[PDB]
This record gives structure tokens, sequence and C-alpha cells, in this order.
């Protein structure tokens, strides 16, 4: 809607907090018969009844978790903004958000916002100590756990291997890991060559780099 005003997305650290902004552009004089946020689902998570006053009817979204930014109504007025607080981020907070206006005596108006629950990753790389020989084993590993969504992670290498990398969910739900090893049949001038594990994500600014010293034995 043109006469809804929201964030098309959001995002708030797991654990953490995020505002899901909401207002009524048109400042008109017609009185806002009630506000209520619903998932897609249909859940209703919060509202302001007409002359009940302010609501919270889910279980999983308790007063304690959620509230109205401004929380002192005076008139109709002071309506206009529907902006709601999450606190205490639960990956099953993730939603899309429909923010609704109801006006008297129709029809009502809407906004959608994107809630999106982003956790940190833990990231290491470390060589694997390997023997010469024929057959391409993993000479070097990095490990990308926990992150929401899924790290990315590439390899800076100027030997010849493949990173072939596989996913696991993280120990959190909502969370996954990447184990990434990279190969490439050990021949000796690997050894001490620095090659960069790179993991990308969303809670960090840029990617992250990870040197590693190859090894090789005998
Ligand atoms: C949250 O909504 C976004 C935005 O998508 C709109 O409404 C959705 C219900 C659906 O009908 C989309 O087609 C609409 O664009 C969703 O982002 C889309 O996700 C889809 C998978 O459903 C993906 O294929 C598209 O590329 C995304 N669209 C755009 C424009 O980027 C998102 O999936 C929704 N998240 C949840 C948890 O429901």
């Amino acid at each position: 809607d043109v006469r809804v005003r929201v964030l098309p997305e959001v995002r708030g650290r797991l654990g953490g907090t995020v505002e899901l902004p909401c207002h009524l552009l048109p400042p008109t004089t017609e009185r806002v018969s009630q506000v209520t946020w619903q998932r897609l689902d249909g859940t209703v998570v919060a509202a302001f009844h007409p002359s009940f006053g302010v609501d919270f009817p889910n279980s999983q979204f308790s007063k304690d978790r959620l509230s109205f930014v401004r929380a002192r109504p005076e008139t109709n007025a002071d309506l206009r903004d529907a902006t709601l607080a999450f606190r205490g981020l639960r990956v099953e907070d993730e939603g899309n958000y429909t923010c609704e206006f109801a006006t008297d005596p129709n029809g009502t108006r809407r906004g959608v916002t994107w809630l999106r629950v982003i956790a940190q990753p833990e990231n290491h790389a470390e060589a694997q100590e390997v023997t010469i020989g024929p057959q391409s084993v993993a000479v070097a590993r990095c490990v990308s756990t926990g992150g929401r969504p899924p790290a990315r992670i590439t390899w800076i290498s100027s030997l010849g291997g493949e990173a072939k990398d596989t996913q696991e969910p993280g120990i959190q739900a909502g969370t996954v890991t990447i184990i990434s090893r990279y190969s490439l049949v050990p021949v000796g001038r690997a050894d001490g060559v620095k090659v960069t594990c790179r993991v990308e994500h969303e809670s960090f600014e840029e990617p992250i780099l990870l040197p590693v010293t190859l090894s090789v034995r005998y």
C-alpha cells in the first residue's frame, strides 16, 4: 500500500532486538478502528483493539518480549505509528509481518516487513599434514559453524585444487555449518604454501580471510 509506511526488510542478530516501523502516511481525519500485526501464516502477533486497548494474543510472542515502540497513545493521531519492537529474538520470530490499519468504515490498509534473524558463525581453518602420493586428499580444511544464513566459503590458492565443501545443520536450530576440504594430489611443492580460506557472511562487513600454510611429508 501507499497509505502504510514500513521497511521492506529488517535484520536482527539471533538473540538480539529489532524494530519493525509502521505508520499511516496520509495524515487524514479518519479514525483508526484498530491496528494489528500478522505473520503471513496468519498468526496475529500484537494488536490495539477499538475500546479494549493493546493486546498480544499469541503465547509465543508474549508481552514480555514484544511491545509497541510508542506506548502512551493519547488520540487517534497517536495511532498512526504501530511500530513494533521484538526483544530476545528466536529463529521462529523470522517472518513476513503484515502491519494492518483498520479505518472507518472501509476499508483497511497495510504494509509488509520481512523480519530476518541472523546468526554470526564461528570460523577456522587448519592445515592437514599429508604424505606425498597418487590419490588426491584434503590438504586443508575450513569450517564455518552455526551461521545463519549459511556462510559461503571460497579458497584463494595457487595450487590446482578442487575445494569441495559439505553442509550439516548446526547445533542451534536455524543455523548451518559448512565444512570445506581443499583437495589436490599432494606433491611436495605444496609445503609451506599459504592458502586462504575465505568466508563470506551477512554478519561481517567483509569476507573473513583465514590463512593456512600447507604441509607435506618425508
Ligand atoms: C518473505 O517475503 C519475501 C518477499 O516475497 C513476496 O511474498 C512472498 C510470500 C512470496 O509470494 C514471494 O513470491 C513474494 O515476492 C520472500 O522472498 C522471496 O522468497 C522466494 C521463495 O518463496 C524466493 O524464491 C524469491 O526470490 C524471494 N522474492 C524476492 C522478490 O526476492 C521470502 O521468501 C519470504 N520469507 C518467508 C520466510 O516467508
